[PDB]
């Protein structure tokens, strides 16, 4: 549990998120079975999809 | 895909997050197969766990 929250903080820091988003890092990493690489890839996919939805809709 | 992003925005708004966190709503809701109730429950679990780790560690 303690180590898991350590990975959560690593993920948080990689993406320059504030501590208030630790709950979201918890969910994403738990969903990915504590696979930090896969969690990172997933966040990058979200960032892409959101960015392009915005660009392709005048945002 | 368009409707999926509307659900992501509904989840974003429920938890009072700014637009910048849409990528995280995308991941969590995708992981939950677009089940918004389950996405909510999971974020609530993360909120509990993080809050409890903080309280039980002087934060």
């Amino acid at each position: 549990q303690d180590v898991f929250l350590d990975y959560c903080q690593k993920l948080l820091e990689k993406f320059r998120y504030p501590w208030e988003l630790m709950p979201l890092m918890y969910v994403i990493l738990k969903d990915a079975d504590a696979n930090i690489e896969e969690a990172s890839r997933r966040i990058e996919e979200g960032q892409y999809v959101v960015n392009e939805y915005s660009r392709q809709h005048n945002l």
